[PDB]
């Protein structure tokens, strides 16, 4: 399941980069997969089959029922605060007023995914826009306030999906060590950003000479970790091309505790909005969006199809973990005698993957092209 989801993650990543070159990317392969699996609960025939296979499942080896129990158990576990890690996630369907939603589907949606399907009047855009955003504002207790822009009048169905998280570093950054540093973003003008830094960090490290990148794992205090991949100068495109579950397995097998004499990591809060129909079509999920959609297990008719899939991911990196630390005064920084210090400075584009350590599923995958 971890491997299936990771394969989906990297497939999606590549399609997203192709769409948006040289830009920050942040998404959840976990939450996106869960939202699409929620739709597959109401699908049948080739509509159903294409969703599950686009998610990288092999249906000769895996049951549709196991797929829903799989994401089901995981999501029931994750939004629950445990050891100071909270991965907050949710999905919802909004269906045009003309159509009825079957109680059977709604019961399964709540049971398996803690999700609901609501009626919306899309013929009145501002009203439907407000209904969706109000729901997500309530659900996230203010964390996401305006998930959706101007929706088309002809919308039959929008699938809505979000993720954000809170966690604390095993080794926090001292906010007094945060300083303004240049990030080499390849822009016309220099880009100066808040740079966190620490010294004498013992953390898992791997220098990958084949792929010309450095891999540093930073642990959170709970069952979670952040993997930071820094391609060598010039080597981002090649590292992006090499992303496959096998490469990730290699990195994870090859990590060893190392003493990093100085670490520089940008402090940032990046949120993204994706309308995912195009990239999902490129992954072979197509019928669900088409006139040939079978969503008869949602409506009891063949009139429904997914019009939009909206995904918002928020990733924060700061001194305490996801949360910024308050700073007072001025710190004296003495130069070390240290002769051949190991330094790792994330001041050019890098990639991040956040892992649930119990399963190795990645709630977040990101490329930080510019953290400003």
């Amino acid at each position: 399941l971890a491997s299936i989801n990771t394969d989906f993650a990297f497939s999606l990543y590549k399609e997203l980069v192709l769409k948006n070159p040289d830009t920050n990317i942040v998404f959840s392969p976990l939450s996106i997969s869960a939202a699409l699996a929620l739709v597959s609960l109401g699908a049948k025939g080739n509509t159903l089959e294409e969703i599950l296979e686009g998610l990288k499942f092999n249906l000769t080896e895996t049951s549709e029922a196991d797929i829903h129990q799989g994401f089901g158990h995981l999501l029931q576990r994750l939004n629950q605060p445990k050891d100071q890690v909270q991965i907050s996630t949710g999905s919802a369907l909004f269906i045009e007023k003309r159509q009825q939603i079957l109680t059977e589907f709604q019961e399964k949606a709540k049971t398996l995914y803690q999700a609901e399907a609501f009626t919306a009047d899309f013929q009145q855009p501002r009203q439907a826009k407000k209904l969706i955003n109000d729901y997500v504002r309530k659900q996230t207790q203010g964390m996401i306030k305006e998930l959706v822009s101007d929706l088309d009048k002809r919308t039959l169905m929008v699938l809505v999906n979000y993720i954000y998280f809170k966690a604390k570093w095993k080794v926090p950054f001292d906010p007094l060590d945060t300083f303004k540093s240049e990030f080499y973003c390849g822009k016309r003008r220099p880009v100066i950003v808040p740079m966190m830094s620490m010294e004498d960090l013992t953390t898992p490290y791997f220098r990958d000479e084949e792929l010309s990148c450095t891999v540093v794992e930073l642990k959170y205090t709970g069952n979670a970790s952040a993997l930071f991949i820094l391609p060598d100068q010039g080597r981002m495109q090649q590292v992006e091309a090499s992303l496959q579950p096998e490469t990730l397995r290699k990195w994870k097998n090859s990590l060893k505790p190392r003493m990093i004499d100085e670490l520089h990591l940008p402090k940032f809060s990046i949120s993204t909005d994706y309308s995912l129909e195009d990239v999902l079509s490129k992954l072979g999920i197509r019928e669900v969006f088409s006139t040939q959609a079978d969503l008869s297990a949602i409506t009891g008719t063949k009139d429904l199809r997914v019009s939009q899939v909206v995904h918002k991911a928020v990733l924060d990196v700061a001194e305490t973990g996801t949360e910024a630390a308050a700073a007072t005064g001025v710190k004296f920084v003495p130069m070390s005698a240290k002769l051949y210090p190991l330094t790792v400075y994330f001041n050019r584009p890098f990639l991040i993957m956040i892992f649930d350590t119990e399963t190795e599923i990645a709630p977040f995958i990101a490329k930080i092209a510019n953290p400003k």
